[PDB]
């Protein structure tokens, strides 16, 4: 159904839905690993389905539609602990490339497209363990798409060769993010 921000399990999948309380967002958990999100002049939000904990060799499949109107992105999103890292494998985005201002650390070919790799640091920002300073790792697909298969191992191995290590895996989901924009998406994970 439609639900307020929170986390839990639905039809076998882990889900996490968060928003800054601005409103204008509607997140709905559907059958299996499906979820829909409709947003209109929203605040900041992130929602998706996946696993808790994720793994370093998972092959993630997603399919559906993604129609952003503004700042937003579709990605495999998750965290690792010890070290604390937030990572993204961006498959599509709207008006803003989220890696802008980031330090390019390489490139990796995987699942039909080249990806550019970047690293950035977040200072005193919210995280799964409280306020902290941690790094964000990004893999941004050059050929955008709204369905496909993601071999996470290829990204995690490429990041490691570049000195970008990961700790113990926390959740790992396919999510839709929005930052003061509008759009709609319906994605099925598996």
């Amino acid at each position: 159904q439609t639900i307020q921000p929170g986390t839990g399990y639905n039809n076998g999948y882990f889900y996490s839905y968060w928003n800054d309380g601005h409103g204008g967002v509607t997140y709905t958990n559907g059958p299996g690993g499906q979820f829909s999100v409709n947003w209109s002049n929203s605040g900041n939000f992130v929602g998706g389905k996946g696993w808790q904990p994720g793994t370093k060799n998972k092959v993630i499949n997603f399919s559906g539609s993604y129609n952003p109107n503004g700042n937003s992105y579709l990605s495999v999103y998750g965290w690792s602990r010890n070290p604390l890292i937030e990572y993204y494998i961006v498959e599509n985005f709207g008006t803003y490339n989220p890696s802008t201002g980031a330090t390019k650390l390489g490139e990796v070919t995987s699942d039909g497209s080249v990806y550019d790799i970047y690293r950035t640091q977040r200072v005193n920002q919210p995280s799964i363990i409280g306020t902290a300073t941690f790094y964000q790792y990004w893999s941004v697909r050059r050929n955008h798409r709204s369905s496909g298969s993601v071999n996470t191992a290829n990204h995690f191995n490429a990041w490691a060769q570049q000195g970008l290590t990961l700790g113990t895996m926390d959740y790992q989901i396919v999510a839709v993010e929005g930052y003061f924009s509008s759009g709609s998406a319906s994605i099925t994970v598996s």
